[PDB]
């Protein structure tokens, strides 16, 4: 009897989702390939920061994250929600989610005791002092905390460190959940995957003929397929028709649009071909966050006085998210039937959305162009 807090998180979630879609839009401008990031995880780090700021710095972050109506709720409501949404997920044995965060600040700056405890309590972020001026060393300790606290999963996250750096925030999300309905591994065979009209590769393609839930958006001419996980998490697979451009969809992704897809879902006996793959991708986010209006946090004008009262020197140097998605066969131990089933065959680039259903929180948003 503590599920009701996920259900109240639906507003934080919906605003964090919008932020996620605005960011994917921004990413979409800067580069051409695979994309994965966790709007949820990133907004833990950004909200933790937000509480450390004031003035325009804070205002920009509230507006950049769409959390203005929740920052007007009172000082401890946002942190109290994040504490609960994280802990509920975290303690869910049947959810295949691992999430965490790190902060690394230069020894020059003392952390105000209030913000230190607040950060560690609500957001589970410990601000660790580090001597960046010896980066050879600095990278060692940084990479050691991460690989240790993530029990081996995130080894050697930084290959290089700038000695000038003042403050680094690191978020990570790892997801590898079991399907409610498993793919039989013996149906997985190599299959063509079309990168474009000219290049195709081979991928290991999982297959199942069974009960599937999807819907078809007539405006965009794409299928939206639900692949349920254990632990009340679902992946929506968004596949367009060859004729159209999957990149165009990103201009139009909104919380409303996705809600409309969910409401028209129906369960059909269907043939599904879905490739098994793994995305492991680390993202430098600050320069994108700049693009979304969060500029003063990363400048010398930054107001971080609630984090450390001493210096106008201080600013956020880097914000990194490390994302890991792992998709394979592994699963858990009224239907429209045609005479012979239709098929959704995901053998060209597509978008995925992994969301937790009670919360409607967006665990991973991404674009898969060249599977790995």
């Amino acid at each position: 009897d503590e599920e009701y807090w996920l259900r109240a998180s639906q507003q934080l979630s919906n605003e964090t989702s919008s932020f996620g879609f605005n960011l994917l839009r921004k990413i979409s401008m800067r580069h051409d390939g695979n994309v994965i990031f966790s709007p949820f995880g990133l907004s833990v780090a950004m909200v933790n920061l937000m509480l450390g700021t004031k003035g325009e710095t804070k205002v920009q972050i509230e507006n950049g994250l769409n959390l203005q109506a929740l920052s007007q709720a009172g000082p401890l409501i946002l942190p109290a929600l994040f504490k609960k949404v994280k802990e509920t997920f975290s303690s869910n044995r049947d959810l295949g989610l691992s999430q965490g965060s790190f902060a690394f600040i230069h020894k020059d700056f003392d952390i105000k005791e209030t913000y230190f405890n607040l950060s560690k309590k609500y957001f589970d972020i410990e601000y660790v002092s580090i001597n960046f001026q010896n980066s050879s060393q600095a990278r060692g300790l940084i990479n050691h905390c991460i690989v240790k606290e993530t029990e081996g999963k995130i080894p050697k996250l930084f290959d290089e460190i700038n000695p000038e750096t003042k403050l680094i925030l690191v978020d990570y999300v790892l997801f590898k959940g079991k399907w409610l309905t498993p793919f039989d591994p013996s149906f997985t065979e190599a299959d063509t995957f079309h990168l474009d009209k000219y290049r195709a590769i081979k991928v290991p393609m999982m297959y199942r003929e069974g009960n599937f839930t999807s819907t078809f958006d007539k405006k965009f001419r794409c299928h939206i397929l639900k692949l349920p996980y254990q632990g009340n998490a679902t992946m929506l697979v968004v596949l367009m028709e060859k004729t159209g451009d999957y990149l165009a969809l990103e201009d139009y992704l909104t919380v409303d649009l996705v809600e409309t897809w969910l409401q028209n879902m129906k369960t059909r006996k269907m043939e599904v071909f879905f490739p098994k793959f793994k995305l492991n991708q680390r993202y430098e986010m600050h320069e994108l966050l700049k693009q979304m209006g969060i500029r003063r946090l990363f400048s010398t004008s930054a107001d971080l006085s609630e984090l450390s009262a001493m210096a106008r020197n201080l600013q956020v140097s880097r914000v990194l998210q490390q994302s890991v998605l792992e998709v394979d066969e592994r699963g858990t131990e009224e239907i429209i039937a045609y005479s012979m089933p239709p098929a959704i065959k995901v053998n060209r680039p597509f978008h995925f959305i992994i969301y937790e259903e009670m919360s409607r929180m967006l665990l991973f948003l991404g674009r898969v162009v060249n599977p790995t």
